[PDB]
């Protein structure tokens, strides 16, 4: 039983940049693996030029933090695109009641203004909360969150 809050690191609407934070946390009774677990971000991408990741800060160490990026293929305004964030094996485990804190961040690579309001997992918030449009895998299979 894993769960995933968000909080916005910074809220701005059309800038470049986009600074997802994550609480994952275990409310189960059994220990999971970190890397068996992922997470999605969907956004609205306008050009073909590739993103950057970055990770600000991890429990378990940035370095075992590992950004991806791709396509919806689906033709859909709140998002074609989404970044999917996995972890190494030296990222252990996260114990039953135990919860690990993750604050990313990436460009588009874009630079076009777009208004991110129209995208599917946005939210202004800045306290951690259950937001459903961001999703949680473990080993592949949906847990947590509504997939666009």
């Amino acid at each position: 039983k894993i769960e995933l809050k968000y909080k916005n690191g910074r809220t701005n609407v059309n800038t470049d940049t986009i600074y997802p934070m994550f609480t994952i946390v275990n409310k189960g009774n059994q220990k999971v693996k970190l890397s068996n677990i992922k997470i999605r971000y969907y956004y609205t991408k306008e050009g073909n030029a590739s993103e950057t990741f970055w990770c600000d800060y991890f429990t378990k160490g940035s370095s075992n933090v590992i950004g991806s990026f791709a396509k919806l293929n689906n033709d859909k305004n709140n998002a074609n695109s989404y970044l999917e964030i996995s972890f190494s094996d030296a990222a252990g485990e996260i114990g039953a009641g135990e919860s690990v804190e993750l604050s990313v961040g990436f460009a588009k690579n874009d630079w076009s203004q777009y208004n991110q309001k129209n995208d599917y997992s946005y939210s202004s918030s800045t306290t951690y909360f259950s937001w459903n449009k961001v999703t949680l895998y473990v080993s592949g299979k949906l847990v947590f969150g509504k997939e666009p």
